């Protein structure tokens, strides 16, 4: 009784998914490095031997699109036809035009940049949880590692087997408490795995449960009643963007909360600034980050919403799941008090025209390296 | 006191990613027709001039993917150059290729129909709430009444000014009920809407207004403070595809609950019954309705969750929101006596062998057309 459970799963870098976020941003870091102002909506494809790069760029910036997404998938490991995809040799087709006129009329175009309107309309929301230091959901956290460690392991060589493609999913059970919520134990894990066809399927269970889940998962939340699906297909040889097309924000709540908190539809990869889905996602992040650290709340789901063109929010909420001892409203007033929640006022705080946006492009966006959505502000009340 | 505010958004029929969605969905249709067992994973993009299929099919059908891209970009109403895409001259590419034979001996090859496993790993999530007859959140529900308004003045000539891409967003502020919410009034509006050279702002605004927003909306909910943003970007000629890159499973938030409930980050269009992103948030759908409508609660979330090649969910999750006198254990009992969520009967249960699904790829998913997962099973206990 006041148990339940919770599921959360993450992919590595060779997803085909994530492939094409990692070279979304690749492609807007590029742009980031030669213009800071560059508008930038890149999406990307991927399928048996080809990389394509649908959208809008306007910049003054000169990118080797064919360096950039190469280089892109080689650093994923993707290097070989024996893998199923190679960097030197797989298509990359461009299918890039500048920015619609109509957009950036409406939305930047000779506007004060504190007051530059919203890139689009949408909802986006921010949560925090104290269950962990970082503020993230445990399955998650678990989830993301699990994958990261898949990709240590084939990188220092110590199972050569493995390829780049993975997915990892994690159960956790829970207890109730006082609308927070406390781990108890890992109830399923499942991996899988793209792999060499002269490992057997024995070898590779029992590496991901000794080498890989043991390596990760602390053995107190692991029992006799752990289940564990370890390469559960059976065989996996073919993978990457070969066994399944990849395409940019089709992996929204791995680069989330996994499923907890709320989202608002829109995904990161591939985005400057001005489009709100990514850089008021991250605003609401760093505001439910601050709230918990601030000591307010335990628990907390910020949403925020804005139409194209215009700067402030068209609504902000805050729902404290019963852990604060603040009224909504109250919170609401912290907020308004503490933070600027325009996109032009966002870029400034989050220092959101550097070129890191690769690195968020992997493992989830949030609760990790001390990005700026995730030093919490000091809040004035 | 005791109310908040709560944002959703919907797009129309001519936004590039819902275009790319309904496409998918022709495509699965296509092969259902003549196959009613056919494995189909298509993915598609659409960028100027330009639908890209791209994924995996296994199916005894013989499909010409042209006809069936072209007749769904006509239904749309894509039909002419000046309106930025045309079904007649544009583009189709298709990069199909078989479904991973690896996929296929892990999930369904020489397995009894009832026994097949999950298509993938994945969670999903169900959601009802009691707020509407169709057990729907207010404003998703509106959003999408906006966007389907704006079609039918189109095609009946009444605004022949306007174009297929559009979105909406709706704001309303709800009264805290017991757990349940009671809508009190609507807050704000955002319309953008693709048209004609020839029309002026101010004339679209008052049309908007006027033929649209008081067509759909209950006069109840608008108000003196109600706001408008009607147009807000000032000029939006340039839309479809040429205006921003459309991808399939990128509005995964407008299909479901518009950001109410929860989302594991599955996308449902261009996919068969096996893939259990669609099918078991379907069912999930089904079952939170069920319970809503059996009078068991007033609002209620459902996670499942599943592992590739493994027939019955890793893991299953009931939350309330304080809405039922019985705990989540007696309403998971419930459950388990009432459904069985594994892929292979939740087909035979929910029909989806049926070639519905185009019909399911614009206007949301769920509260719709008495599809077999909004007709609730009689629960017995
Ligand atoms: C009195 O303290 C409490 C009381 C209750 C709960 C709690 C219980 C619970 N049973 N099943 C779920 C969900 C998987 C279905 C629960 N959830 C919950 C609700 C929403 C979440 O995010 C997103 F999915 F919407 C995540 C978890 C709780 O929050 C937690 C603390
Ligand atoms: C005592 O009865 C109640 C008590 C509280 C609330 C309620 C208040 C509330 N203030 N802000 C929000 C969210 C926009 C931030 C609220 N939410 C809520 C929470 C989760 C939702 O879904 C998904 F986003 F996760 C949707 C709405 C409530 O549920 C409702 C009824
Ligand atoms: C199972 S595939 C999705 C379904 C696929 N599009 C189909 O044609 O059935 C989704 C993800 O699962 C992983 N995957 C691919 N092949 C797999 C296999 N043989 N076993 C397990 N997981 C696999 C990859 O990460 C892939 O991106
Ligand atoms: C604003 S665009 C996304 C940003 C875009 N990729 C860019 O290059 O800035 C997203 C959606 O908004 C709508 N849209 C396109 N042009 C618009 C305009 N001029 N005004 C308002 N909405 C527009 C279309 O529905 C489009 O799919």
């Amino acid at each position: 009784e006041g148990t339940f459970l919770f599921t959360s799963e993450s992919v590595g870098e060779g997803h085909p998914d994530k492939i094409c976020d990692q070279i979304s941003d690749a492609v807007l870091d590029a742009h980031l490095q030669q213009d800071p102002d560059a508008k930038v909506a890149c999406e990307t494809v991927a399928k048996t031997g080809m990389i394509l790069l649908a959208g809008e760029i306007t910049s003054r910036a000169a990118v080797d699109y064919q360096k950039v997404v190469r280089e892109a998938v080689k650093h994923i490991g993707y290097d070989d036809s024996s893998k199923g995809f190679d960097y030197k040799t797989c298509n990359v087709l461009v299918a890039l035009e500048q920015q619609s006129p109509d957009i950036a009329q409406g939305v930047h175009l000779d506007r004060n940049e504190e007051d530059i309107g919203a890139g689009d309309q949408g909802l986006m929301f921010g949560y925090a949880t104290d269950e962990t230091e970082e503020c993230m959901p445990l399955t998650i956290v678990l989830a993301h590692k699990l994958n990261a460690k898949l990709a240590e392991l084939r990188r220092n060589g110590t199972l050569p087997w493995l390829r780049p493609d993975s997915k990892t999913q994690v159960t956790v059970q829970y207890m109730q408490d006082r609308g927070a919520v406390l781990p108890i134990r890992v109830h399923t894990i499942v991996i899988s795995v793209q792999h060499d066809e002269e490992v057997c399927l024995d070898e590779m269970r029992d590496a991901l449960k000794e080498k890989v889940i043991k390596a990760v998962v602390p053995a107190k939340y692991l029992d006799e009643d752990t289940i564990y699906h370890l390469q559960p297909s059976g065989r996996f040889v073919i993978g990457g963007p070969q066994g399944d097309a990849g395409l940019t924000g089709r992996k929204i709540i791995v680069d989330t909360y996994g499923g907890w908190g709320a989202h608002g539809g829109g995904a990161f990869s591939g985005k400057d600034y001005t489009k709100v889905d990514r850089s008021a996602a991250y605003a609401a992040r760093w505001v439910a980050k601050s709230l918990v650290k601030g000591g307010l709340c335990r628990r907390v789901l910020v949403q925020v919403s804005y139409a194209i063109g215009v700067s402030h929010p068209l609504s902000i909420s805050i729902f404290h799941y019963g852990t604060s001892q603040k009224s909504e409203r109250e919170l609401l007033e912290i907020v308004k008090k503490n933070f600027d929640l325009r996109p032009g006022v966002i870029v400034r705080d989050l220092d959101l025209k550097k070129p890191i946006y690769q690195r968020t492009a992997a493992y989830g966006h949030f609760g990790r390296d001390s990005f700026p959505w995730e030093v919490p502000k000091k809040l004035k009340y």
